[PDB]
């Protein structure tokens, strides 16, 4: 750093008894700007505990203190309080911490900058900015009226220990300066994780959800994700699908590119509001992609990626359930279009993108190209792009002066698709270095049924054939999409399930040649499964796994077949929260296959981090060196308290010995 600390100490054990460092620190504090750098572990935290306190300990001044505190939910924050000044600041962010990794307490690196010149308080944990708050009336942390105690592991209020901590502070430094963002980035870290996608990267999305991982035949490992712009909200929103790969067993990852992108709205990095008045603000006029899945095709060598596609302002809540968006004429399916001013859909898209008029069966002078863009007489039509802002105190979506190709999925398009959900595919011929323009899959359940929903994660490539399968769900069933010709044509295999309107997110493993077990989310608090023994043509009844708990609403479960024997048996690995309370208590569960009947003995449970720390959607893959890569949402993506968090989708590397 550009300056030396005014105080430095270390190896403090916090065992429900605070340590007083007043004599060491208080007379060193000077000026109105301070930086606290603290390396600390808390693998068995109390419900709510202070790591560091500056306080007025005298009778009558219980509300005059500064503290850095944490919760056993993983939340970190500060309080800055002075009764005389009439100031009570509370800043925090959920899901900011690690507890344990590979059975070992994680050294978290916390940097808090209190900057009087910019009147801004900024918190970083593990190299990640979790909050930055500017105020009209700045309160320097050591200018609190009557401060007489500096405390580790509690806050001294009126002579008593409040917020008693269990943990350790291995290193703490304080500086009479607000160190710059640049200098913060030089502070050495001890992180157990890495980021593949992150705020400020090439996607310019401040948020990410729905990770995938897939190990390709070359040894490259590929990842996809929802790059979500309008906070962490599902569609309707602006969301693109981004990808990144690793050629060195997950050690380093490429700068992300888009596999599927719309441009009716600008790609903006926005700090979405988290207060109770505005947090449900939602980009409402943008088209989007959501929930991707990846597979590799042995035949063509192509990588194939599917995702749901949502027209402008559409998501699963308002998608028309009674319309596929296609017209069936003969045995063929054609995308329907509504033209500006018509109250019905009087057009279809035919072969070679010719826009046809259904009311008179004439072709028009309009065509749809390979990017689903509108051409008139071969000339590209355009629309004006939108940008979003909260400058007026609420969400505004408005034209920004920039023209972009007119797309049938856009709000401002001359021709518009049916307001319902679709599935598209794209392919890469260079293992994720570039992606083709996407194609819509045809409808599978008839003219008047909305599309199914893609199960995020991996598709399945069968070992002994060229069959490709992508699981999807809808009301009352899993609908497996099957291709035997490199994704050129698809057919459905329907498998009834005993829940109506479920989110039956399903992932498959091939237990042995032609035998597929599918594990899926339900509404019962238990993960279910079904088996196919004819490469997906037919499916067994549904069974449930005991020994793992989910919530009533459930969470995606990822699943792989391990290439190596474990305890002499074939192994399957599941990744899921294990909790009936929320999306937390992340585990990998190792199951050994009983060859006699293909039953699975769930023998090992690996705790990814604390039971109380967040874990939601996840991706797992066997890396080429036989380690396991896990990319997962490290927060509760269901909780309405943990919306719009940045850099919570994280990646770790595990070995089987860590799991057993
Ligand atoms: C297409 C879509 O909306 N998919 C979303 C899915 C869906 O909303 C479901 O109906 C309710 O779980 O929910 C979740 C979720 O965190 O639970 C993530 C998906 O991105
Ligand atoms: O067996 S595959 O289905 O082709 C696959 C990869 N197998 C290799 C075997 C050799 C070690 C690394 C993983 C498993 C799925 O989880 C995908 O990652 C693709």
């Amino acid at each position: 750093l550009s300056i030396s600390p005014i105080f430095q100490g270390g190896s403090y054990q916090l065992n429900n008894k605070s340590i007083d460092i007043s004599s060491l620190l208080l007379d060193k504090l000077s000026g109105e700007s301070q930086t606290v750098v603290m390396k600390f572990k808390a693998d068995k935290p109390n419900s709510l505990q202070a790591l560091f306190g500056l306080s007025n300990s005298k009778a009558g001044f219980k509300n005059n203190y500064f503290s850095i505190f944490m919760r056993d939910s993983g939340e970190i924050g500060v309080e800055i309080r002075d009764a005389q000044k009439g100031i009570n600041y509370l800043f925090s962010r959920p899901a900011s911490l690690w507890g344990k990794h590979k059975g070992q307490a994680v050294e978290n690196t916390l940097v808090f900058v209190s900057d009087s010149k910019d009147k801004t308080y900024t918190m970083y944990v593990n190299g990640i900015e979790v909050f930055s708050e500017t105020v009209d009336t700045f309160l320097p942390i050591s200018n609190i009226n009557g401060i007489d105690k500096a405390t580790l592991g509690a806050v001294n209020r009126e002579g008593k220990e409040h917020y008693l901590a269990k943990g350790s502070i291995d290193e703490i430094s304080l500086f009479n300066k607000a160190i710059s963002d640049q200098e913060v980035s030089t502070i050495p870290l001890s992180n157990p994780f890495q980021l593949i996608f992150q705020s400020g990267d090439s996607t310019q999305a401040n948020y990410f959800r729905i990770p995938t991982l897939y190990t390709l035949s070359s040894g490259r490992v590929l990842s996809s994700i929802d790059a979500r712009y309008g906070g962490t909200h599902d569609s309707k929103s602006k969301i693109n699908i981004a990808t990144s790969y690793s050629d060195d067993n997950g050690k380093t990852w490429s700068e992300p590119i888009f596999a599927m992108k719309f441009n009716d709205y600008e790609e903006q990095l926005v700090y979405w509001p988290r207060d109770n008045k505005l947090k449900n603000s939602q980009i409402s006029g943008s088209a989007s992609f959501i929930d991707s899945s990846i597979v590799e095709d042995k035949k063509s060598g192509k990588t194939i990626l599917l995702a749901d596609v949502m027209p402008a302002g559409i998501g699963n809540n308002n998608a028309n359930k009674a319309d596929s968006g296609f017209k069936e004429i003969n045995g063929h399916y054609y995308l329907k279009l509504k033209k500006n001013g018509d109250n019905d859909f009087r057009y279809t898209v035919r072969e070679n993108g010719v826009v046809y008029n259904e009311t008179t069966n004439k072709p028009t002078n309009y065509t749809i190209n390979d990017k689903y863009e509108v051409l008139e007489g071969g000339k590209s039509l355009t629309v004006e792009q939108y940008s979003v802002d909260f400058d007026s105190g609420s969400l505004r979506e408005r034209h920004n002066g920039k023209q972009v190709p007119m797309n049938v999925f856009y709000k401002d398009s001359l021709f518009k698709v049916t307001p319902t959900n679709y599935i598209a595919m794209t392919t890469s011929q260079n293992r994720g270095e570039s992606w083709e323009q996407f194609k819509l899959l045809p409808p599978f359940l008839g003219e008047k049924h909305n599309g199914t929903y893609l199960c995020p994660g991996q598709g399945l490539a069968l070992k002994s054939s060229n069959r490709l399968i992508f699981a999807t769900y809808t009301s009352g069933e899993l609908t497996y999409l099957i291709s035997d010709d490199s994704g050129q044509t698809w057919k459905k295999s329907s498998a009834s399930i005993p829940f109506k309107n479920a989110t039956a997110e399903a992932q498959m493993v091939e237990l042995r040649d032609g035998v597929i077990r599918t594990f899926f989310r339900t509404t019962t608090g238990k993960i279910a499964y079904m088996t196919s023994r004819d490469s997906g043509e037919t499916w067994s009844k549904v069974s449930y796994i005991d020994g793992i708990q989910q919530t009533s609403y459930g969470t995606q479960v990822s699943a792989i077949k391990y290439s190596q024997l474990i305890d002499g048996k074939e192994a399957v690995i599941l990744s899921t929260p294990n909790s009936r309370s929320g999306r937390k208590g992340g585990q990998l569960v190792v199951g050994l296959v009983n060859k006699e009947d293909d039953s699975i003995d769930w023998k090992y449970h690996y705790g990814i981090d604390l039971p109380s720390y967040g874990y939601a959607y996840s991706a797992i893959t066997e890396l080429p060196n036989h380690h396991i890569g896990v990319l997962f949402e490290k927060y509760d993506s269901w909780s309405r308290n943990e919306l719009h968090l940045s850099n919570v989708v994280q990646y770790i590397d595990l070995e089987i010995n860590d799991l057993t």
